[PDB]
């Protein structure tokens, strides 16, 4: 007996803009790149902005129903008021492209990049800037009229935690307050996002949901495993629904809105332990080792993680799809691997009830990888740098298979799969 999916079940692969499009020169990765920052790889990606009537094409012949990925803002409004009409039909175009060749497109409005000149009036973290991010809703909701499934943010607590409190990415900036001022500021983002589009559209956000375990045994590493996971993601969704969240001296409070869908981004888990510092709100994090072979980044594979983020994700009632999960290795046939032993989770998740519609593996194609650069391969299809040639793995044609025959077979099964509890 064969793994089999529901008829309506998307199979599709994901992106992002600013890591497969070529030359976004104008929002603010671009521009710490060029100075050098942090921002200290730059990029040109694959060039998608040129060859996307191409990769579309591929995308049909391997058989995926269903494309992620995102409208570059930066693109529409280069600079304060100035609309621009090329990027605007340009994207409008690679929709029908999707829609002709029957690919269920899944649109993010944001993710990671802004426009510069908005960066610069203070980002998210200046209320007031919700009139730029209002202007941008009106005018793509025009560019989106045959789509039906959006995503108003790509992981906004990834964004808040990497450019706020960690000073890895743009701005750049190490401050616990600031940090959750954006965060509110995002729910807000969310909740205007949502009120303008829900009518014609499914207005959903995206979640980077890791699988965050004490790094003991003892109730004191218990309880941070719960803090942190509450403080990661609990909050931030719950907020959404109850319009209260809680930051460092306030709690802010924003109009209660929703989500007709919520992305699971899952790739591994966290070991969190207790510590005395107030300033690390607490706890340590580092990257949970359990799998005996770690990923480029040094990160475990524990297929049995998606299953568990599925299911704490179902509380809030809401149909859920799996936006991202992928794999950085040299070693195509560990990513075989990955994406079987997911998706017989995925399978599991949907047998026990939950409502999950779509599995979307991290990336077509390899791309550009933020901080890290061209270095991490998540691709099903391999990307030459100098050539722009891509060559699909044997990954992407299993893959393919699965998505096209809505099932996984014997073969795949015993040959990549976990015995227990076979499915």
């Amino acid at each position: 007996m064969p793994l089999k999916f529901p008829e309506m079940f998307l199979f599709g692969t994901a992106t992002s803009s600013h890591q497969i499009e070529g030359n976004n020169r104008w929002n603010d990765w671009w521009y710490y790149e060029q100075i050098g920052k942090l921002p200290y790889r730059s990029g040109k990606a694959c060039n998608h902005w040129e060859l996307y009537r191409d990769d579309i094409q591929l995308m049909t012949s391997l058989g995926y129903n269903a494309y992620r990925f995102s409208i570059e803002w930066s693109r529409l409004f280069p600079e304060e008021n100035k609309f621009n009409e090329d990027a605007f039909m340009k994207y409008r175009e690679i929709i029908d492209l999707l829609l002709t060749r029957g690919i269920t497109p899944l649109v993010t409005l944001h993710h990671f990049t802004s426009p510069l000149w908005f960066m610069k009036k203070g980002g998210f973290l200046r209320e007031e800037n919700l009139k730029h991010w209002e202007k941008y809703i009106e005018k793509v909701a025009e560019l989106l009229e045959k789509v039906k499934l959006v995503a108003t943010f790509n992981e906004p607590m990834v964004y808040v935690m990497m450019g706020y409190l960690t000073a890895y990415w743009p701005p750049f900036i190490r401050s616990p307050f600031k940090a959750f001022k954006v965060a509110a500021n995002l729910l807000k983002a969310h909740a205007i996002a949502y009120e303008l589009l829900h009518g014609k559209f499914k207005v959903g956000i995206v979640k980077n949901i890791p699988i965050i375990l004490p790094a003991s045994d003892k109730e004191r590493d218990r309880k941070a495993a719960e803090k942190a996971d509450n403080l990661f993601n609990w909050h931030f969704l719950d907020a959404i629904w109850s319009g209260k969240y809680r930051g460092v001296f306030k709690t802010y409070r924003i109009p209660q809105s929703d989500a007709d869908f919520i992305g699971v981004n899952y790739y591994t888990a966290s070991e969190v332990r207790h510590t005395w510092n107030p300033l690390k709100f607490f706890f340590e994090v580092k990257l949970a080792d359990i799998s005996e072979r770690k990923t480029q980044m040094g990160w475990s594979v524990y297929p049995k993680g998606i299953y568990m983020a599925l299911k704490k994700a179902s509380r809030y009632g809401r149909p859920l799809y799996i936006t991202e999960n992928g794999i950085a290795t040299l070693d195509d046939e560990w990513r075989v691997e990955f994406i079987i032993q997911h998706l017989q989770y995925v399978h599991k998740a949907i047998e026990d009830g939950l409502d999950v519609r779509g599995y979307f593996y991290w990336s077509f194609m390899d791309n550009y990888e933020w901080k890290e650069g061209f270095g991490p391969r998540f691709g099903l299809v391999e990307v030459d740098y100098q050539t722009f040639e891509r060559r699909p793995r044997k990954s992407a044609y299993v893959y393919g298979e699965i998505a096209r025959s809505k099932e996984i077979k014997d073969e795949l099964l015993k040959r990549y799969g976990l015995p227990e509890l076979q499915l």
